[PDB]
């Protein structure tokens, strides 16, 4: 159990820095990189003369270990005081089950919360999650997006595999409704997960195979389940055309060591433009300059398969081993959205000072969330670039459609489409099959 404690007002941070003894493997892109996007954002605001000057932001950043129980154990730190550092708002978590588990504790103490990745439609329930907001859309849209992809290609008989829990179940139920409207019948609907209600990944692949007419299999699954289902498929000589949600997205980790069985996959992911300034930041970090991050050496030891095999002192994060994670944009926006609301509240309460006046000493969370956090700023570095929340505190339903191919020896994810309110595709760009040399024996 490590942490990042640094400010006049402090922000809580929650990231899945670790994965599966249920913490033991670093999450390089969705963990380490995301954490550092919050650290970059806090340094940037703390230098911004126009946004929140005279009020320096500090942090309390904690690991969720990709589990809601761990996340809740961790979140007690942000509320121990109200039972030493006084947390204004919480940035995180990533995963919907975590974000839900945290929101349950944080609403009791009136702490605003902003997720940069939790897409579960369950979180749009403002009666229940009255202190939660997110820079991402609900999966009501992603399900409609995927349904529309099937409709376009006339995928009339498909199967579904979904993760149990707060992301997959809600996810696939919307898909099921969206499919029903577009005259799409589900061949087999299976569910995967830790509980004893669920079949094995090998049993699920068998249920998909025992339905030969369904070549397309829709996935509303987490990354761990996605990696496991793909492995079970490889272990069965099963070749399906996967259409997967952001849980899989454009991630190499899911497909690593099982490239052949996933070839021709169509994965979604939220529409984002890389924050170029952050590219310079991350790349500048190394295990000798970055002391503020307690997990950074474990990350560095992992990414480079060496010890601190011994690492080379001259090693660096660069274009040869790095590409900005798809949702980094959303991490920065979540930090900035929090910072803008605090600025609005201060300009009201303390108009004759930049500083945190007597009127803003005891923070009113209910006022901070409802009267302020529902703001409008142009995303910090054309028209759909403004950070805002709907009445339910959700972000905009905008997605990029990807295709898993072999460009010429190197496996990668190519953008083949987008979803705004309607769908668009570059059909000629998509590769549905592996370019495998014929066999003559
Ligand atoms: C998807 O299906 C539609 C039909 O629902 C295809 O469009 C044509 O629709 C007219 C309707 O009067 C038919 O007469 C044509 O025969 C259809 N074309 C074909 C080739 O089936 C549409 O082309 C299909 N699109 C894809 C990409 O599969
Ligand atoms: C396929 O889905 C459509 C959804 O609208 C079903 O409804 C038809 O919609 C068109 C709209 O242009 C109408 O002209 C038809 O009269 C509708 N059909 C009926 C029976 O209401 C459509 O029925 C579905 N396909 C089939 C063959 O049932
Ligand atoms: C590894 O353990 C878990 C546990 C729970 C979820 C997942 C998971 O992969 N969840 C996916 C879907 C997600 N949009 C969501 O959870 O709401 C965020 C997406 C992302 O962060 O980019 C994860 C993994
Ligand atoms: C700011 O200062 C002026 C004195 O010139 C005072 O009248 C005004 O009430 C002050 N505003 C607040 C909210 O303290
Ligand atoms: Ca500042």
């Amino acid at each position: 159990r490590r942490e990042i404690k640094i400010g006049d007002l402090v922000l809580g941070g929650l990231f899945p820095i670790n994965e599966k003894e249920e913490c033991g493997r670093i999450n390089e892109d969705r963990g380490i990189q995301r954490l550092e996007a919050m650290l970059f954002a806090i340094d940037e605001i703390n230098k911004d003369d126009y946004l929140l000057p005279g009020v320096k932001l500090g942090v309390h950043i904690l690991d969720t270990c990709s589990r809601d129980t761990y996340a809740l154990e961790q979140s007690l730190e942000f509320v121990r005081a109200s039972l030493p550092l006084l947390i204004a708002g919480v940035i995180g978590g990533s995963y919907s089950s975590v974000s839900i588990q945290v929101a349950n504790l944080l609403r009791l103490f009136q702490i605003p919360q902003i997720s940069y990745a939790s897409t579960s439609a369950k979180l749009s329930d403002k009666s229940r999650y009255d202190y939660f907001a997110r820079t991402v859309p609900p999966d009501f849209y992603q399900a409609k997006a995927m349904a529309e992809i099937l409709r376009f290609f006339n995928w009339t008989y498909v199967s579904t595999v979904a993760s149990e829990g707060d992301y997959g179940e809600t996810g696939i139920e919307a898909f099921e409704q969206e499919a029903r409207l577009r005259n799409i019948s589900i061949a087999t609907a299976e569910k995967v997960g830790r509980s004893n209600i669920r079949k094995s990944y090998d049993s699920v692949i068998r249920e998909l195979l025992q339905k030969p007419n369904a070549r397309v299999v829709v996935l509303f699954m987490r990354s761990d389940d996605s990696r496991e289902l793909i492995a079970a498929a490889s272990r069965a000589n099963a070749s399906f055309t996967w259409v997967a949600s952001d849980g899989w997205g454009a991630q190499e980790s899911i497909i690593k060591g099982s490239e052949h069985v996933a070839y021709g996959a169509i994965t979604l992911e939220l529409a984002s433009q890389p924050v170029r300034q952050f590219d310079r930041y991350f790349q500048s970090l190394n295990p000798y300059n970055n002391h503020r991050n307690p997990w950074f050496r474990d990350f560095w030891e992992q990414k480079f398969q060496c010890s601190l095999r011994v690492c080379d002192k001259h090693l660096a994060i660069d274009s040869s081993n790095y590409e900005q994670e798809s949702k980094i944009m959303f991490v920065v926006n979540a930090v900035y959205a929090m910072a803008h609301a605090l600025h609005k509240m201060q300009r009201t309460l303390c108009p004759n000072t930049t500083k945190l006046c007597d009127a803003m000493k005891i923070l009113d969370g209910k006022k901070l969330y409802k009267d302020y956090l529902l703001k409008i700023n142009f995303t910090a570095p054309d028209a759909d670039s403004i950070v805002k929340f709907d009445t339910f505190g959700d972000g905009m339903g905008r997605y990029n459609v990807f295709n898993f191919q072999n460009v010429g020896g190197k496996y990668s994810y190519l953008k083949v489409g987008h979803w705004a309110e309607t769908l668009s595709l570059d059909v000629n760009s998509i590769h549905w099959s592996r370019n495998s040399v014929p066999t003559s024996e």
